[PDB]
C-alpha cells in the first residue's frame, strides 16, 4: 500500500529541516 510518497519527497527532497 501507500500513503507518504508524493508528500514525502515534496519534502522530503529538501535538504534543510
Amino acid at each position: 500500500e501507500m500513503r507518504l510518497s508524493k508528500f514525502f519527497r515534496d519534502f522530503i527532497l529538501q535538504r534543510k529541516k
